[PDB]
Formats: C-alpha cells, sequence, structure tokens
C-alpha cells in the first residue's frame, strides 16, 4: 500500500543519470543508463562525439 522505494545506503549507486528501477518480475534492482556510459555503473563515458 506503499512505494518504499530504493534503498539510500548503496551511495549513490547508480551515476551519470542513474534512475534506480525496481523490477517486480526478476525481483532484483536495477538501473538504467543513456547512451555512451557502460563502464562499472555507467561511472565511465563512452562518448562518440
Amino acid at each position: 500500500n506503499s512505494y518504499p522505494g530504493c534503498p539510500s545506503s548503496y551511495d549513490g549507486y547508480c551515476l551519470n543519470g542513474g534512475v534506480c528501477m525496481h523490477i517486480e518480475s526478476l525481483d532484483s534492482y536495477t538501473c538504467n543508463c543513456v547512451i555512451g556510459y557502460s563502464g562499472d555503473r555507467c561511472e565511465h563515458a563512452d562518448l562518440l562525439a
């Protein structure tokens, strides 16, 4: 009857446009990243200009 939301102890895990998204199906925690980022936690930027 509520949306607890993602935890706040991971220390901003997802970086560079990291929107926490709790998947009920997979039953896990994932984050959405933009194109260009792939490095661990989308930390590294792989911009193609």
